[PDB]
DNA sequence: ACGGTTACGGT
């Protein structure tokens, strides 16, 4: 395997990649993460800086990606990876959701099948200097 | 059934 940015992902495949968390939402059934590295793809959402309400402070248009977390990735994650933390992400599901947009998915996987897993980067970690040098245009 | 739909809500 190897690592994309998430401007080279394609719906329904495996990848890998590193990114920066920009929002975490909890529910009773899933965890779900947003997450940039700082790249644009076609096939994500246009976030707006419009909105009449929204704690969202970008990047904004076709910046970031949803990942929706089941099961232990869910249990593991939802009381660990906090807004603006930095991650790494391998072997992770892509799918596009009902509207067209890609999205990534870690199902339970108790078989070990697919060797998924996220953890977190340390924030000085050279891995992210791409990430970070890229932030600095939109910010 | 292996799920959750919409870019907020801030649980």
């Amino acid at each position: 395997d190897s690592f994309s940015l998430l401007s080279q992902i394609t719906p329904h495949q495996r990848c890998s990649f590193y990114a920066q968390v920009i929002k975490t939402w909890y529910s009773d059934k899933n965890f779900t993460l947003y997450v940039t590295d700082y790249t644009e793809n076609e096939l994500f959402f246009p976030m707006s800086p419009y909105t009449s309400s929204s704690r969202w402070r970008g990047p904004f248009g076709r910046f970031s990606i949803r990942c929706i977390l089941w099961d232990e990735h869910d249990f593991y994650c939802r009381n660990y990876i906090k807004e603006g933390d930095y991650v790494v992400m391998k072997n992770v599901r892509t799918k596009i959701d009902h509207l067209g947009y890609l999205e990534c998915i870690l199902h339970g996987d108790s078989a070990k099948r697919y060797n998924m897993s996220i953890e977190k980067v340390d924030s000085e970690e050279p891995e992210l200097n791409e990430i970070k040098s890229r932030k600095r245009l939109y910010v």
